[PDB]
């Protein structure tokens, strides 16, 4: 039994997280979360809205608001994303899930 996730990032060349920071030059006033927190997630700033994807897996995100907190967006909706198990470990996502 079992199809593996694939190994290869969505987006290889934003695998910086320097370079993922650059993304957000044009990260809107009415914004509410800081790019810093965005970039460690693993996000990146797409269009001209306040849409980001993970470099990852991909996951696309938008309607940022004060609180929000990246990490947790991202163990809520891309519970599988490579990156976000590296970074933050089997736990913390298996703890976003349960509730
Ligand atoms: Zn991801």
């Amino acid at each position: 039994a079992g199809a593996t996730l694939s190994r290869g990032p969505a987006f290889p060349g934003m695998g910086s997280e320097e370079l993922r920071l650059a993304s957000f030059y044009d990260w809107p006033l009415t914004a509410e979360v800081p790019p810093e927190l965005l970039a460690a997630a693993g996000f990146f700033h797409t269009g001209h809205q306040d849409k980001v994807r993970c470099f990852f897996c991909y996951g696309g995100l938008q309607s940022w608001k004060r609180g929000d907190d990246p990490w947790t967006e991202h163990a809520k909706w891309f519970p599988s994303c490579q990156f976000l198990l590296r970074s933050k470990g089997r736990d913390f996502v298996h703890s976003v899930q349960e509730t």
